[PDB]
């Protein structure tokens, strides 16, 4: 037989074509199953569409869902954990192959087993202009390792004639979520939400407040430019406006294509005063969920497809062609062995950040309900610091209080 396996996703353009190519290869290699990818819209649209279809008995078998939708999928009663899909298919499933801070975001807090499989994963890194560094008398092979050094570098790069020292983008919440994990701090109680829906937000502590205050001082001096339009920080970097920026690891391919200068990619700076720093970064992007209600041939095909995506050759290909992270340690090692990092300098930096230290219980990821709305609140409150409306402490306190109201609404929504 050939079992058709619908896979609904949000990958447009060339990324969608790569999804199609992988499905076509899987289908050729596994002739009893036919993965059928369909683009269903953006992340919010695909999540809504998949759940609504599940309610009427017409869900796809596989649904790509962004990282901030994880709590929603867990509360939906609509998913079969990936670990269970493999077990019920009778297919061996080695969860240790994944980079632990990539699969960790999507794993069960009690058992460690995978609930959904990381698909397109990213993390923020530091892009920097090596030619600008040289002109400022900095070592182009030594990007700043701490925020304190970054502030000094930004001042020297501005003074040497760069229009902009350091730019950071609209993604303020993602930067503060990563700041907390990378500095060894919880963003929320209950191990970053993993241990329950009674978690509360905790990112208004001294290190976060100090970090935002530092950025605000840099802002006041003209050394930090907050540029809040989507991807504006990346464009200001690759256009030569900004000497340094923190942006998604997935932006490297665009940077390599448009930058008219020698760029480098460093790990995120950390707070020099934070004892546990640098710790580990956390992922963004999306994962693949498997829907309930399907037959055994469907789940066998799903398991085989998820396995295929994680095989070293296909996981390496994915990382090399799309710019997303290698989801497995074997895919990273293979990519290196193939010389790809000599042709694409800096494309290994993000993985090295993911493996910097083994994660703490509260640095595996962030698991909060209503997280899309919490991110907007955090983004807004940080924007109020840059405008001079609020102090760092006032903004983070406000974001914690407003965000906690969202967490409580989500918690009550799960109660019968």
């Amino acid at each position: 037989s050939v079992t058709t396996i619908p896979f609904w996703h949000s990958m447009e353009g060339e990324l969608g074509k790569e999804v199609d190519s992988l499905a076509q290869r899987f289908n050729a290699e596994n002739p009893d199953y036919k993965i059928v990818p369909t683009y269903k819209g953006n992340y919010e649209q695909n999540l809504s569409a998949g759940i609504a279809a599940f309610r009427t008995g017409n869900a796809p078998a596989i649904l790509q869902v962004y990282e901030v939708g994880t709590a929603t999928m867990m509360a939906s009663k609509a998913i079969k954990p990936v670990y269970d899909v493999f077990k019920e298919a009778g297919i061996q499933f080695d969860e240790s192959q994944f980079v632990p801070t990539v699969s960790g975001y999507y794993s069960d807090s009690k058992t460690g087993h995978l609930l959904s499989q990381p698909f397109n994963s990213s993390t923020p890194v530091l892009y920097y202009n090596k030619d600008a560094f040289k002109k400022a008398g900095l070592d182009p092979e030594q990007p700043p390792k701490t925020w304190q050094d970054l502030a000094d570098y930004a001042a020297k790069l501005k003074a040497s004639g760069m229009k902009c020292g350091y730019a950071s983008g609209s993604q303020g919440s993602i930067q503060l979520e990563n700041f907390s994990a990378w500095n060894g701090l919880p963003f929320a109680s209950k191990n970053n939400g993993f241990d329950g829906t009674d978690a509360v937000l905790e990112f208004n502590k001294p290190e976060q407040v100090k970090h935002i205050a530092m950025l605000e001082e840099m802002n006041k001096k003209g050394d930090f430019s907050y540029v809040g339009r989507k991807d504006e920080s990346t464009e200001k970097f690759y256009n030569g406006d900004c000497a340094m920026t923190t942006a998604s690891s997935g932006s490297l391919a665009n940077i390599r294509e448009y930058a008219k200068f020698n760029y480098g990619v460093g790990m995120m700076p950390y707070d020099a005063d934070a004892k546990d720093a640098p710790q580990n970064a956390i992922i963004g992007g999306a994962s693949l969920w498997v829907m309930q209600g399907k037959d055994k041939e469907t789940y066998t095909g799903v398991a085989k497809f998820l396995d295929f995506l994680a095989k070293p050759e296909n996981a390496a290909e994915w990382h090399q062609k799309t710019g997303y992270l290698p989801i497995t340690k074997a895919a990273y090692d293979l990519t290196r062995e193939q010389g790809f990092y000599e042709k694409n300098p800096g494309a290994d930096t993000a993985t090295r950040q993911m493996l910097n230290k083994p994660p703490l219980p509260f640095t595996k990821g962030l698991r909060l309900g209503n997280m899309p709305q919490i991110r907007v609140i955090v983004d807004e409150e940080l924007e109020s610091v840059w405008t001079g409306k609020k102090t760092p402490q006032q903004a983070l306190d406000t974001a914690v209080e407003r965000g906690n109201q969202l967490l409580r609404r989500f918690e009550k929504s799960t109660k019968s």
